[PDB]
Formats: structure tokens, sequence, C-alpha cells
């Protein structure tokens, strides 16, 4: 059927059109609203039996606070609601792709990503990121996969969240303390890396989930090319990725740096 009563409020008023979500943790499908006729994406969580009460409320708590951001930069969040049991969470489109699989192209090709790009993404990423701690809010997951180019090329990222694992483990995340702000930014700065080297910084020999993480506790990582990323940068990675929290920057000063950073490159 069809609602308009309840515009962006039902699946009635949606068009699926394709599973552009991967993986097993929660489908987001691309669709196509039915009335003004914007394409959105849907992101459904199987939270029937996923989540507990305690948690099913502690997770649209997290929603209603990631509602009230509006930046060129992120992802815009249009309606959340509960139908089937299910969480359904319509958002921005960002149907060109990922920055993840854009690693990959390079990956394939052979050919490494030059410094003068990188900054064209990732100043536009950290504007985003400072205007979510500038409403106190933090990403939680920074992943390649979850910052979204469109075709024109624009930055926007994604949502946040038999041993699981994020993608980027924080040094406090596995002492079991507080995900803060400063944690954010060390997912952050082991992205600026992953560009470069096309390669998390930690991707281990021979995978073993405990070596990975002393080498993140003692900060043991490939360098970098001397010949062909700038020096601030291969002083920023190291930079955001200091253990110590208190260590590291705040966002807002990798701003900074990479905004200057990005007109010297152009």
């Amino acid at each position: 059927a069809l609602r308009p009563d309840m515009g962006y409020n039902t699946l009635a008023n949606f068009r699926i059109e394709k599973k552009i979500g991967r993986g097993q943790f929660s489908e987001v499908y691309r669709a196509a609203c039915l009335l003004d006729g914007v394409p959105v994406a849907l992101k459904k969580v199987q939270i029937f039996d996923l989540m507990d009460a305690k948690a099913r409320a502690d997770c649209i708590k997290e929603i209603d606070l990631l509602k009230q951001l509006n930046h060129p930069n992120v992802i815009k969040y249009y309606a959340s609601f509960i139908e089937d049991n299910e969480l359904n969470i319509v958002l921005e489109l960002a149907d060109a792709g990922d920055l993840s699989r854009m690693i990959k192209h390079f990956k394939k090709q052979k050919r490494l990503i030059p410094e003068r790009t990188v900054w064209k993404y990732f100043v536009q990423l950290c504007s985003a990121l400072e205007h979510m701690h500038s409403r106190r809010v933090m990403h939680r997951d920074i992943k390649p996969a979850n910052v979204f180019i469109t075709a024109t090329g624009v930055v926007k990222l994604g949502d946040l969240g038999l041993v699981g694992t994020p993608y980027y483990m924080s040094p406090e995340r596995i002492h079991e303390n507080g995900y803060n702000f400063k944690s954010d930014i060390w997912s952050l700065g082991c992205l600026l890396y992953e560009m470069a080297a096309l390669q998390s910084p930690f991707y281990g020999d021979k995978m073993n989930l405990y070596s990975l993480c002393k080498k993140i506790e003692q900060c043991d990582y490939p360098p970098l090319p001397s010949d062909h990323y700038s020096e601030e940068l291969r002083q920023l990675v190291n930079m955001c990725i200091n253990p110590d929290p208190e260590k590291r920057p705040d966002v807002t000063y990798v701003y900074d740096v990479a905004k200057r950073m990005h007109a010297c490159t152009a």
C-alpha cells in the first residue's frame, strides 16, 4: 500500500531497487521514495533478537543525537522508524561508491595514490569529523568502507556501531577503556595511512589477533615512501596514532593541517 501521511516513515513509501549494502551485520538497500521522488538508501537492523530492551533503547538513543547534524560532508539522516520489529533508517544516497572500493581499484591497478588527491578527500573528511566533534558526537567506526564519495567528488561518511573486530582497533579499545574522541582520530590517523599505502598500517604478516595488539601498543608499523608523500603527512599519521591519547591532537588541528596542505598541492 501507500500512505503519504507518514512521509519517509514507512517502507510502504519506498521502492527498494538494489541491496547495495554488503555483509550480514546489516543490510543497506538503495531505494527511491515514491513521493518526492528523491533516491534514498534504507538501513535495516535485525534487532528483533539482536538487541535487548536496554540496548534497543540505547540504539534509538544514538540515532536521535545523530539526527541533529547538518554538514555537507556528513550523510543526511532523513527518518527513523520501527516496523516488523526491525529498525529502519533512511539516509542520503551515495551511489558512486565507497573509498574502500576506491583503494582496491588502485591496489589492483598497482598504481599508488598521489599525495595530491589524498588531501583532496581527507580535508573533506576532517571537515565532517569536526562538525560531529562540534556536536560532541563521535563516528565510533571510521573505515574506508564507510567514507562515501559521490560521482561529483564530495565526501560523506556512513554510520557507526567468533571475535568481532573493528577495522581499526584503538590502543584503548584493547584495555577496554572508553571510546573517547581522541580515539576517534586514531581510526582517522590509520585511515590516512591506508590511502597512502593502500592497506592498513598494522595488517599483519601472519595475521595474529594478539601480536597485532602489541604492534599497536608499540606503534611498530611500516613507514611510507620518503619520495612520494609529504613529510608533513608521514609525520601527521605518526602524530595521530600515538598510543597515549593525551599525546594525540584534536580533530580541528588535523583539520588545520589538512587544509593548508591541500592548497600547496594545486
